[PDB]
């Protein structure tokens, strides 16, 4: 699997540079992505034939996202779409590969910064070769928090995240951020950059690279209930520690939806 | 006052330094806080002890930040504090410099970036040597905003810093980001990574360097009102261009504040 994941590496940061390029000058982000995803998926499939792989072309063809015993490759061409049209600058290529059903490395790159941070079951989280170690703040009213308002407008929804986020602006907490993608947000916290991040509505190709990247660097993951974080639930909270984590846990309010599952 | 300028960069570079390396390893916040604006005074007072001075020493020594026609340095040591605590990446050193009361440069560095942003009245803007320029985005709801939701944890503010934040991501915009520093988060519109940046409850001394940099680089600023910008009035909405800025101003509602001048 070591193979594998030097491979990944390596076509993530090819990725990357599409993505780079394409920064500099149907859309263009749409031409990126198609562009970089079929790179990405036959470039897995002439080497890796055996491999099965969820992403969103799979599960807009029909397909469910459920996780066999299987090689898996859970894609996220671009993550940071938004953020990729105007030049703000973060925008991530995420690669997160299962076997029997549990991740077993997640390989992200922050295209623009430069910067690839890697993880490996067992062998620890590496930003550029640098390795990464988690904050050790229990505090939460000197944590940072790191969270994203959301893609949707419906305004039950939008009120519902704004008051999640009211409630914990008023806990105190040291501050809240948005770096408008999932895959960096979480990277943050692996570094010690921030204490925490949750969100309600993100996919499963969406943390599935960087949730290894914060537990090798020493957190946690886990459900917005308390209970064991579940990778097509919609939702995460991604912590430094369990302390934390439970104390977000215990305040926000669910937002129903649709788990990718179903 | 090019030479003033010239000088201004390299107080900056080495003032982004004390704070970079403290950034490695009375709280640490302070004590690189204190240094550095030492450092920054008694280096512009032997150099220029004709000029005058406006930052939050001053004030708090009180004297009321008034601006007169003499040279005065509109210095702050460290913008983004909670950052700095957290190593989340983004602090800037920034100076402002105005004669006869307009602001004739600007100069911010953010130090763990490595980027030095600068701009002269009349010349143009320029991060790290290479030419800024706003974005062309006239329309609302493809724009990208940045602000902050405050250092006030009053539930009436509170609530308002929501209220306002959740009109505008219903109108709707494309999305919004909050990177912890509001000249950063300026520097940001000023290249073209974001369309505008709103907030209430900024300081002279954080907006001062950086509101040159957004209109050399062809954007405007202006009062939360719709009236001319008011460097003492503790708001600020900077902008790519006036259609954005007035809409931005007609949907917020104003969180009374005690201006600078009283």
């Amino acid at each position: 699997w070591q193979e594998c994941m030097d491979y990944a590496v390596t076509l993530a940061r090819q990725a990357g540079e599409v993505v780079c390029e394409a920064i500099k000058n149907v859309d263009l982000v749409t031409a990126t992505d198609q562009k970089v995803e079929k790179m990405l998926i036959s470039s897995i499939k002439e080497k890796y034939p055996s491999h099965s792989f969820i992403g969103e072309e799979s599960v807009a063809a029909g397909e469910k996202s459920i996780l066999t015993d299987n090689p898996t490759w859970i894609i996220d061409p671009i993550d940071g779409t938004t953020n990729f049209v105007h030049r703000f600058p973060f925008v991530a290529v995420s690669i997160g590969f299962a076997v029997n059903k549990k991740i077993e490395f997640g390989v992200v790159y922050s295209c623009v910064e430069g910067k690839m941070y890697t993880a490996r079951k067992g062998k620890g989280a590496f930003c550029n070769g640098q390795k990464l170690q988690v904050s050790q703040q229990e505090d939460i009213t000197k944590s940072l928090l790191v969270t994203e308002l959301g893609s949707s407008r419906t305004p039950e929804t939008v009120r519902m995240v704004l008051s999640n986020m009211e409630k914990l602006f008023c806990i105190p907490v040291h501050g809240i951020r948005s770096v408008g993608t999932a895959a960096v947000n979480m990277c943050l916290v692996a570094t010690g950059g921030a204490d925490a991040y949750y969100e309600m509505g993100i996919h499963c190709w969406d943390v599935a690279g960087a949730g290894i990247i914060v537990t090798e660097a020493g957190g946690v993951l886990m459900d917005v209930t308390g209970g064991p974080f579940d990778l097509m639930s919609r939702r995460v909270i991604a912590a430094n520690n369990r302390i934390l984590a439970e104390r977000i846990a215990k305040e926000i309010q669910v937002i129903p939806l649709q788990r990718d599952d179903e």
